[PDB]
């Protein structure tokens, strides 16, 4: 997998964002995760660590994974990363995501997300308290 460049256009919540990735603004929406919606338990937690996460970010990348690079919405499926660290990863590892949504041939990251899940619902964070 390759990461790529991409600018930040607006947080949305936990698992979307509004990037402009090679000169056009997308949704995108995180592989491999599921956040609370907005409405929801934990859901403006999910939003606001996301949204910290990217507005703070000098660096916005996109990496695709191996299959779909749109879901059925037009969404752009990617992992985010955030000055080298991944948005998705640090979703579940601080317990705001599940790991979800683990289609076959977009699943690169699955081990490395799950062991972060592990952790997080050790130590029963947030989802898992
Ligand atoms: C994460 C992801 C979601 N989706 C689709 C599955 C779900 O379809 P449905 O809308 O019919 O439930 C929806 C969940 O996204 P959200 O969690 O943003 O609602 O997006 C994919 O197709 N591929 C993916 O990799
Ligand atoms: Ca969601």
């Amino acid at each position: 997998l390759h990461k790529e460049p991409a600018t930040l256009i607006k947080a949305i919540d936990g698992d979307t964002v509004k990037l402009m990735y090679k000169g056009q603004p997308m949704t995108f929406r995180l592989l491999l995760v599921d956040t609370p919606e907005f409405n929801e338990k934990y859901g403006p937690e999910a939003s606001a660590f996301a949204k910290k996460m990217v507005e703070n970010a000098k660096k916005i990348e996109v990496e695709f994974d191996k299959g779909q690079r749109t879901d059925k919405y037009g969404r752009g499926l990617a992992y985010i990363y955030a000055d080298g660290k991944m948005v998705n990863e640090a979703l579940v590892r601080q317990g705001l995501a599940k790991v979800a949504y683990v289609y076959k041939g977009n699943n690169t990251h699955e081990q490395l997300l799950r062991k972060a899940e592990a952790q997080a619902k050790k130590e029963k964070l947030n989802i898992w308290s």
